[PDB]
């Protein structure tokens, strides 16, 4: 039932998912001036050499690229984390226009889109168990701006025609997520939540400072997807982002400056 419209969008979610109004909700505005530099923070370790993508699915909220997470093949560690998190999926949030679409903001600035690489803590054995724990997930968030194309994104953009509507899925193998990363791994980090129902408070957020640029034609192709299922009235999949939530009793830490 939940989604992103006037009658079922973010402002409604708390009815079905009361944690919506909880103490560590995501996303947030990152006020770069009040973020605390922490010189005890380690470089982030992104080991994506042997990642195995399996598929791509339109779930009627976004598209998820799924990975085989049955072995330590694509892992995040270091940075603020204790131990090892395995990549399960990535997806994006984006706008109807280039001036909005990101979930986190930087000094109130909205980017065209935001990439989420979702990982789970191996101490909990799998994803379903991890989401029930306060340190279960680490999500690496990367901002997209419109400018030069990202060559490494094009394989994703080119398959979207095949998964236009809610419930459609395609085989999607040999996709290399390293091609979606910016040069720098400087980051902000804070404890928060899933940004979509069920909104569970289980995420260590790691948000990269450096955006990637993607072309207008690449993001235009994301906007051709549909929230509706095949043979329902067409509703373009745009503005699938939750706005900034109250920081409450949290400090955002920076790995830089
Ligand atoms: N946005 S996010 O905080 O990185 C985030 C987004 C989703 C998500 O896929 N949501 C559905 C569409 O985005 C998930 S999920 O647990 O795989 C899930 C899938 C489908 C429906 C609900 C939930 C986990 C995280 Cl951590
Ligand atoms: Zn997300």
């Amino acid at each position: 039932h939940w989604g992103y419209g006037k009658h079922n969008g973010p402002e409604h979610w708390h009815k079905d998912f009361p944690i919506a109004k909880g103490e560590r909700q995501s996303p947030v505005d990152i006020d770069t001036h009040t973020a605390k530099y922490d010189p005890s923070l380690k470089p982030l370790s992104v080991s994506y050499d042997q990642a195995t993508s399996l598929r791509i699915l339109n779930n009627g909220h976004a598209f998820n690229v799924e990975f085989d997470d049955s072995q330590d093949k694509a892992v995040l560690k270091g940075g603020p984390l204790d131990g090892t998190y395995r990549l399960i999926q990535f997806h994006f949030h984006w706008g109807s226009l280039d001036g909005q679409g990101s979930e986190h903001t930087v000094d109130k600035k909205k980017y065209a889109a935001e990439l989420h690489l979702v990982h789970w803590n191996t101490k909990y054995g799998d994803f379903g168990k991890a989401v029930q724990q306060p340190d279960g997930l680490a999500v690496l968030g990367i901002f997209l701006k419109v400018g030069s194309a990202k060559p490494g994104l094009q394989k994703v953009v080119d398959v979207l025609d095949s998964i236009k509507t809610k419930g459609k899925s395609a085989d999607f193998t040999n996709f290399d997520p390293r091609g979606l990363l910016p040069e720098s791994l400087d980051y902000w980090t804070y404890p928060g939540s899933l940004t979509t129902p069920p909104l569970l408070e289980c995420v260590t957020w790691i948000v990269l400072k450096e955006p990637i640029s993607v072309s207008s034609e690449q993001v235009l192709k994301f906007r051709k997807l549909n929230f509706n299922g095949e043979g329902e009235p067409e509703e373009l999949m745009v503005d699938n982002w939750r706005p900034a939530q109250p920081l409450k009793n949290r400090q955002i830490k920076a790995s830089f400056k």
